[PDB]
């Protein structure tokens, strides 16, 4: 099977850099705006892939951003006093890039 990205390239080297520091930002008491720096890469980007799960384990969610210029997400429905690890990374047409992780204490 051949896929693709949701903007419709075909997928399939010099990677993409790894993104500077997570930035966390409380928007109430369970929703949480992740943010990040777009790395450099000799080609364009496509997008990002943001996973994130509790550090004491739990479901892995992962979401998809399909806009390069797109570099913050909000997560709802986080456990207060809960700490979570967020793993984020950029993609291209070659592959991914390495993984910026940040974690955060609701």
């Amino acid at each position: 099977h051949h896929h693709h990205h949701s903007s419709g390239v075909d997928l399939g080297f010099q990677s993409p850099d790894t993104p500077t520091r997570l930035v966390f930002s409380a928007l109430g008491p369970t929703s949480l705006k992740v943010s990040w720096q777009e790395p450099q890469c000799d080609r364009a980007l496509l997008g990002y892939s943001v996973e994130y799960q509790l550090l004491n384990g739990g479901e892995m969610h992962r979401l998809n951003i399909p806009n390069p210029g797109q570099t913050s997400v909000v997560v709802e429905d986080l456990l207060p006093n809960h700490s979570y690890v967020f793993r984020v990374r950029a993609q291209s047409q070659e592959g991914w890039g390495r993984e910026r992780e940040g974690v955060i204490t609701i």
